């Protein structure tokens, strides 16, 4: 193992705690006490898997297999967040892990906490360890497409939570950079409308990223462009208003900038 003695112990000691089971029966003092108690150790394992050495040893002592399989559709919020918060930790910018979390089932199970989950921590938090699969692992990216995972993201934001949206659209926007090869397949699955009902909401930080994510599916991209020609879009109005609205407010500049990328390759 590849931590310091120190680490390893505290790993330890904190995967007996997760791995012991609820209280059989219980009342309410010994519930809470019990949910706090792994919680804590949830925030101990993360502090020590942001370092590539320790969230290695996690991996190899199963501790992926006892966060995909048990805490993401635990009861209690403050545990799901912080589960799916340990395994974007773990993840982020390496390579294997990834490909081991993938291989445990954990997308379906992160797609569905970010879309259904009543708690707003936890949506955010399954959409970190989301973006941290699927960027750089093709596989993870087919596997999230074939999940709805795009979908998912739409109604991410669609939804009035504001940091939600922005992370989504984020994501999105980042997903469309990387992956020219999906154009095709967004745009069939009419992302080109859905973007731009987004572009007619309250204007907002959003939007620059709603637009980016339009800009890459017309650029060196047919279907993209004819979509956004489509008549009924209304979208030469939507776009030529908002160049005049952004035109001053230099805050906005990039913005602003996609806004006149979009008009020069769509509308002449």
């Amino acid at each position: 193992m590849r931590g310091q003695r120190g680490e390893v112990e505290q790993m330890k000691s904190c995967l007996r705690v997760l791995s012991q089971p609820m209280p059989p029966t219980a009342g309410e003092a010994e519930q809470a006490a019990d949910q706090q108690e792994r919680e804590g150790a949830l925030e101990l394992l993360a502090d020590l898997c942001e370092n590539m050495d320790n969230a290695a040893d996690f991996c190899q002592l199963s501790g992926m297999h006892l966060l995909v399989g048990r805490y993401l559709e635990a009861g209690a919020a403050g545990l799901r967040w912080r589960a799916a918060q340990l395994i974007g930790t773990c993840s982020q910018n390496v390579a294997a892990i990834q490909e081991q979390v993938l291989g445990l089932g954990a997308l379906r199970k992160l797609l569905r906490l970010l879309d259904r989950d009543a708690c707003d921590t936890v949506r955010v938090k399954a959409l970190f360890a989301i973006s941290c699969l699927v960027r750089e692992q093709e596989a993870g990216l087919l596997q999230f497409l074939r999940l709805d995972g795009f979908s998912v993201l739409m109604r991410a934001m669609q939804q009035q939570v504001q940091k939600l949206k922005v992370k989504s659209a984020f994501l999105l926007q980042n997903l469309l950079v990387g992956h020219p090869e999906h154009k095709g397949t967004l745009c069939s699955m009419g992302m080109v409308q859905q973007l731009v009902a987004l572009v007619r909401t309250e204007h907002s930080p959003f939007h620059e990223h709603v637009l980016g994510a339009l800009c890459s599916l017309v650029t060196d991209f047919p279907q993209g462009v004819r979509e956004c020609r489509e008549p009924e879009l209304g979208l030469e109005e939507l776009l030529r208003h908002r160049c005049q609205l952004l035109q001053q407010h230099e805050e906005y500049q990039e913005e602003l900038e996609f806004c006149e990328k979009l008009l020069q390759t769509c509308f002449s």
